């Protein structure tokens, strides 16, 4: 009889007996009680801590409390138990169609100022409970500890290595996480290295930022709002070129003097501009589209295929998106260019085996 | 505010956040606590009657309690609301895989002292409980007034009249119950008719000898093959009437049936258990109307009667009754071995 006990086990049981599940909350003829404490009878089996504590009592109505200890005969421990763990496992069940564990992987090398990026990694778990998640209270961030090198040609590969040393110090945690949601933002060519990175790691769900709205980082669609589509620039296939030019013009149509001739497929949005990508799902057909009518069109189309010379002009996810679905030494090289100050498009980096 | 809707509110979330669903009855780092008068946080929207009482507040932990309310912005009442209904529902949904509500419908001419039918009906919201129902209060009895005309030749005639009337004065909370389960034992031809008067969730229970609850089923699987044995060579068309011979309980010698093509269902093992699951009844049921009745129908298409003579437990006669197709169905006319006279004519099943 300790009241802490009591109150665990009601909740344990949803208020109800555990055979017939009589609300024991309420009166067989009119409204509420003062509840279990006085309608209820916990059933001990024989005579602060829980470890099967309670797994030991059982709720029961008046009827079922009379009828299972006048009858131990009928009603053994050995089939009581049965009844109470079928039940009750029945009911946190619940769990199971629930909300899901995530952690939160942040990289932000745009956002500089310090008490900015906690302002703004203050809204992620609320993005998780509006995407079917809630923070598991791991969150793991990229280092972006060279703002210092952020114009010396060599940014990149250092950049690049930092990235893979902290995602590999913390691969562990990152392939057992229930699931992983990704808050990136940075130059196109290191969220396409994150992307490849990561390499769907079992549950990883990624995110897109925008301008408007009370959570920048939420998604402004739940369904499909896009076409995109594919223009070969060579009027068909041969087997001596080793290199083909993919221009993504999602965000804004990339005009071709700005590529440093090599044939060329152009993929487009239907609607271009900030908004081009609304939704996962609009990710998800882009990322289809990708795949299939792009990159396995060029490698048929060229036989002798040895390099992708990829120019993007597209929002924060499908970068991340393109190197997840990167096939490690079954695609080929895929080099990532990216617009510096009026110099036009100068190599970034190199997607390998 | 007053614990006294704070102990419901605890038992509609089962203890949890109803948005993260972290149970507010166990520490974040170890084992219990003083639980969800401590632990939890209540979100009040505005300032022992509980309709929509408890649709007001909701549960919250820490975290979500000081997030969604300095954040009005994002976490309007509309979207709360939309999460509690969905949560607590989704909760409340366990009865649909849990036990049923059962009503009981209690048949007893065989025995006789009042104490003790009251004394065996006793043991069967038990039964229900074992049979994944419960008792919801309903109990209905089919009175054996008659027992002072028990061997009275017109007996059958009046007392299934009463069973009839009976059935119709309950004929209406009949269709709208959630299960019925019967517990019969009369004569097999009193029994067939109430299988008919059903004629229907029904399930319908076994009484054996033997253990603690005589009226639980002995197995939950299938213990017996039946069978059909043919005495006539081939049908025809000048036919009328067909003798049926049920031999479980017994092997019915033919010298006591009232010459007739016949044929003979029999169970492999005969005696007191040659029912022991409902999985036998509904073989039994099975091996009954398409190797039997369709079997006699076609080989008399000018077939107008059988006759049936049982030896069958208790739940084979009212299955039989509610297996029953009325008006595509022929007369069945059920007989009972009445004292030294052999099979007696008892009943008939029509349109
Ligand atoms: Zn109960
Ligand atoms: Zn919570």
């Amino acid at each position: 009889i300790p009241e802490r006990v009591k109150s665990a086990l009601w909740s344990i049981t949803a208020g109800r007996c555990e055979i017939c599940c009589k609300k024991l909350y309420i009166s067989d003829v009119t409204g509420s009680l003062v509840n279990i404490s006085q309608m209820a009878h916990i059933k001990a089996f024989s005579p602060e801590n829980n470890p099967h504590q309670l797994d030991n009592l059982l709720l029961l109505c008046a009827e079922h409390h009379k009828m299972i200890d006048t009858d131990p005969d009928d009603f053994p421990v050995d089939w009581l138990i049965k009844q109470k763990k079928e039940f009750e496992e029945k009911v946190d069940a619940v769990i199971d169609t629930q909300r899901i564990k995530s952690s939160i992987l942040s990289f932000n090398s745009i956002i500089t100022k310090n008490d900015e990026i906690k302002n703004e990694e203050a809204e992620f778990p609320k993005v998780l409970l509006f995407n079917d998640n809630y923070f598991d209270g791991n969150i793991y961030r990229i280092n972006n500890a060279l703002s210092g090198i952020e114009h010396d040609p060599m940014y990149y590969d250092l950049m690049c290595q930092s990235m893979k040393q902290q995602i590999e110090k913390i691969k562990i945690p990152l392939n057992s996480s229930e699931t992983i949601s990704v808050f990136a933002i940075a130059p196109q060519p290191l969220l396409l290295y994150l992307g490849y990175l990561l390499n769907d790691e079992t549950n990883i769900k990624i995110y897109q930022r925008f301008r408007t709205g009370n959570l920048k980082w939420n998604w402004e669609s739940s369904e499909i709002t896009n076409n995109f589509y594919v223009e070969q620039l060579y009027t068909d296939g041969n087997e001596i070129d080793t290199e083909v030019n993919l221009i993504l013009s999602l965000s804004a149509e990339i005009s071709l003097d700005r590529i440093p001739k090599v044939p060329t497929l152009i993929l487009r949005s239907d609607r271009q501009g900030f908004d081009a990508i609304k939704s996962n799902e609009d990710v998800n057909e882009y990322i289809s589209v990708f795949r299939n009518l792009v990159v396995e069109k060029i490698r048929n189309d060229f036989p002798n295929l040895k390099c992708i010379n990829i120019f993007p002009a597209t929002p924060v996810s499908v970068p991340v998106r393109m190197g997840m679905n990167y096939q490690k030494n079954i695609d080929v090289e895929w080099k990532i260019f990216n617009q510096q100050t009026n110099v036009g498009f100068i190599y970034s980096l190199s997607l390998k085996g």
